[PDB]
């Protein structure tokens, strides 16, 4: 099965996952 | 515009995202 | 081993969290 | 104000962030 997704969607889902994942390192150090 | 996905990769992405909300109890309890 | 998190770092963590868990419903609804 | 937040729970956190923005790049492409 395929799945409409908005393309934009995806991309500020990507944004928030890579402000999550450059936040991180800060707290961890 | 919309992209063609994978019924199994949202489902692979909903549960990764469903792991890391509930990481969220232990992370704030101290 | 525990990290001394500022709560203010958690609090920003835990609203982005929240932010990609609330995104499920426009991913998933076709 | 701090809080103790076990080290392991964030590299584990941190793995699971990583795993999915390693995986949406597959997805929106």
């Amino acid at each position: 099965e395929f799945v409409k997704v908005r393309k934009k969607d995806l991309e500020r889902l990507t944004t928030e996952v890579m402000q999550i994942r450059d936040f991180l390192p800060r707290i961890l150090n």
